[PDB]
DNA sequence: GCGTGAA
DNA sequence: CAAGTGGCGCATAAGTATCAAAATAAGCCACTTGTTGTTGTTCTCTGGTTCACGC
DNA sequence: AGAGAACAACAACAAGTGGCTTATTTTGATACTTATGCGCCACTTG
DNA sequence: AGAGAACAACAACAAGTGGCTTATTTTGATACTTATGCGCCACTTG
């Protein structure tokens, strides 16, 4: 028969062996299989470990193979105690029947919450036995409500020692946003806060208060900021680092206070700026937006295999995956317009133009993601990012005459937008990057009295700048700066908290439009009475168990 | 208190209960209202049940399915219970007595085609109601013989083959005219009736002038965001749905002394003061009986026919 | 042919 | 001698009793903070987009 | 014409310490009968 | 007519083995339908 054969066979040592099979069950990890001498895998039977007997193989199931004696103490690791197959029925069926009762989406049931609540509820039952009202034990929404509220307000107190605690050591990295809801025209005002105590960065909201409906001002926003900062006792609201774009009543209201451009923001305007100025790039993406509303209007997205993406929701350029749904079915698309009697749309654009602009604005995409990062400390790679668009736009012959005035315009754009309105803390964060070598220019020049003015609050400051100076190890595929200089920290005792601080300054405010983004899930069509004291408690209350709790 | 019947508990188990639905509630963005839910309390008495008969030492995840399970589960149902239900289907429509109504409606974001179907009869003392399907006309142009085909296909899957004792009540769509000649078609009394106030206002253009005025004034309300020092905010100003109008004239009406304090340094208050409050309340009375008309007509939960 | 409207 | 009993009380004791001086809960009321409950109000949802078609 | 969701305003409330007179059980103790063995020890017999 | 106590010639019985046909379960490889479960994979949405 030909398990004796094959058997016999690699008893011989005429066929080799093979151990792993990368399969999600336990089987595999004690059995194998056999390949023959041609490098071809064996169908249809199997090779155990530690019997050495061939066992059949069936794609369709597996369950025979794992009666084996060998197999059988192997078992898995010890679980809590199960239950048979009937319970596990009707409890499918008593959440079918409740996620279809109340309208519900289905992926209700792995929710984190609804394990902790089954498991207390389970627990309470066996404490307490089979006979305990139920209805009495569930509370009434107005409870939760005021219950939500009573301990937003007792963990704010809780924290803002360690607010002031953080505060008091010059880490006050926190950004401003202004946005607008939906149905009720209300103005809501939003701010989160960054510091670094336990090797990293906390990603917290202080808070999200409503300016009333009074017209917008600069005194309210100052006076507004100001309250939202005495409910946990500060009156510093000066070492607080800003990062608002062009909020022009925000940037008048704290013009005081320490204020810092965003550069994602900065970047969206540079490529806005870049493409006004060529007509001849404008009036095509004018053709395919007429384009993509031709198939909106007369609903012809069925017919495509991949459907076009949203136009333009001001939304960080998605004219960018816009294009690429464009490109990537163009013969489809072409056709449809073929019998859709248009023809003559299409005639004004080329493929190799489209794809040459897909490839940079996916790099300019790319620059998006690396820069726009909440947990990981991002401040450092921005001058890079010039030196790579600068490299990128490189005036060549490959690309169209047309190509290169789009270049020309993102250099200049470039270089009379960013760098000029680029602050000294971009160059000192730069600066602290491990391999300095690229500079040794006017900047380093500057920043040696600017951070020695700056930590005026043996063992000489300026020996061990020149000792940090010195120091030089190139770059590793996992290397952090943080934990880098929290190994260094023993050898500069006080330049760890400056860099600590300029490393907990964000790259961008990133923060408010998911702090808003969360606030637009939280306030639908059909919920439109909440109050902002509820939201704002909610939004607190989340972001504090995703950061400071387990 | 707690004369030997289903126990209570103490006051830590209530504080501690009602900090795990807090907990829930907060870290997954739910509705408060989701812990009155009826099947939410069916599903509480499950697991108090099952813990109380199984202990407290047992693997919780794993009771827990996955959704793709649910769907498999809740789409096995589906075809279970239809043909459960079938048979006292094809009874009831056997005994000449099945009347349903027929409209279709376009999806707001894909824009699929779609058509529901239910029923309307009396079984003991009672008017049952259930819908038999909600079926999709896939994506091509909307035709009489596809709604046709769709229709007669859900009757035979609910085993009907008649297709001309049962009743509609449906609107005046010539595709769906056509669609059901050999039986009777009924004309729905609120469309028509929304057609008859369309003609009646359509042909008094000079007391349609107010009406104008109106809405471009809660157009001017919306526009600057007035509604805030306003008691009651205003209504949708013209949804074509049965008559808004009305709920916009009762709005302007009982706040018409708040709207004059405030326009009368706005500036526009000349515009509002042309039309005298007299025939205004008249219209609103008329409106009065027609929404009383409508209220008592449209329901289906009781004979109206007569 | 084009309202024709009644959705 | 030695295995069988009374006896001399006989020092012991598991039973019973009643005479005191204490150790406890029951029914009610004080009363002061904090705390839970119906029963109202107020803002959206579905009414709807072009084809059968005869007039 | 149902559909879900949610506050504000006023009634309503069980949860908790402090006075406390009125039942009534634990311990205690003196007080006295029944009956139960322990051991000398005669006290015999053949 | 009691009663007490003990051999005696038989004599009717069990506790503890092998031989044994003839069933009587247990261990084990394997041929299938059938109700769960991660995981990309979107992917369309605003
Ligand atoms: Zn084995």
């Amino acid at each position: 028969m030909d398990n004796l054969e094959v058997k016999a066979k690699i008893n011989q040592g005429l066929y080799k062996i093979t151990p792993r099979h990368k399969g999600t069950s336990f089987i595999w990890n004690v059995l194998a299989d056999i390949q023959k001498e041609d490098d071809t895998l064996v169908e249809g039977w199997v090779f155990c470990r530690k019997c050495e007997k061939v066992l059949k193989y069936t794609t369709r199931q597996t369950s025979n193979l794992c009666r084996h004696k060998c197999c059988a103490s192997l078992k898995q690791s010890r679980e809590l105690k199960t239950v048979s197959a009937d319970c596990k029925k009707e409890a499918i069926e008593k959440c079918a029947q409740w996620v279809v009762r109340d309208c519900r989406p289905f992926s209700a049931v792995s929710g984190s919450g609804f394990i902790d609540m089954i498991k207390f509820f389970i627990k309470v039952g066996a404490e307490y036995g089979e006979h305990v009202n139920v209805e009495e034990l569930l509370p009434s929404p107005i409870t939760l409500s005021r219950k939500v509220t009573s301990d937003a307000k007792e963990k704010k107190a809780l924290i803002s020692r360690e607010i002031k605690s953080a505060v008091e050591k010059d880490g006050a990295s926190a950004t401003i946003d202004l946005w607008t809801d939906n149905y009720i025209k209300r103005n809501f005002l939003g701010v989160t806060l960054h510091y670094h105590e336990n090797n990293e960065l906390r990603d917290l909201i202080l808070g999200l208060k409503s300016l009333d409906f009074e017209r917008s001002t600069a005194e309210n926003i100052y006076k507004k900021l100001k309250a939202i900062f005495s409910q946990f006792n500060v009156e510093d609201l000066s070492s607080i680092k800003f990062v608002t774009d062009r909020g022009a009543n925000v940037v008048k209201s704290l013009a005081n206070n320490i204020r810092i451009n965003c550069s994602s923001h900065l970047l969206s305007n540079v490529l806005e700026n870049s493409f006004e100025e060529t007509p001849e790039l404008n009036m095509p993406i004018l053709a395919c937006k007429n384009i993509v509303k031709y198939f909106k209007k007369a609903n012809l997205q069925h017919r495509l295999r991949s459907s076009l993406k949203s136009e333009c929701p001001t939304r960080w350029n998605s004219t960018y995956t816009m294009l690429r749904s464009i490109l990537d079915n163009w013969e489809s698309v072409i056709q449809i317009l073929s019998e859709a009697g248009e023809t003559q749309r299409i005639v004004h654009i080329n493929k190799s133009i489209i794809q040459t602009m897909v490839n940079i604005l996916d790099g300019f995409e790319r620059i998006f993601k690396e820069l726009q990062t909440c947990s990981s400390p991002s401040l450092c790679f921005v001058v890079p990012s010039i030196l790579k668009v600068k490299e990128i736009c490189s005036p060549d012959v490959g690309d169209v005459a047309d190509i290169a005035k789009l270049k020309v315009n993102i250099i200049k754009n470039v270089r009379i937008i960013w760098e000029e309105n680029l602050s000294i803390w971009h160059y000192t964060a730069f600066f602290f990057y491990p391999p300095a070598l690229h500079m040794q220019q006017e900047k380093v020049a500057q920043i040696k009295e600017f951070c020695l003015s700056k930590m005026e609050d043996p063992v000489c400051p300026s020996d061990e700048f020149e000792f940090y100076r010195k120091e030089i190890v190139i770059l590793s595929e996992d290397f952090k700066v943080m934990e880098w200089w929290n190994l260094n920290s023993k050898k500069y005792p006080k330049l760890s908290k400056l860099a600590l601080s300029l490393l907990s300054i964000p790259a961008s405010s990133a923060a408010s439009e998911r702090t808003f983004s969360l606030a637009g899930n939280i306030i639908t069509e059909k919920r439109n009475r909440i109050g902002q004291q509820t939201v704002d408690s909610l939004l607190f209350l989340n972001s504090f168990y995703k950061n400071f709790c387990k």
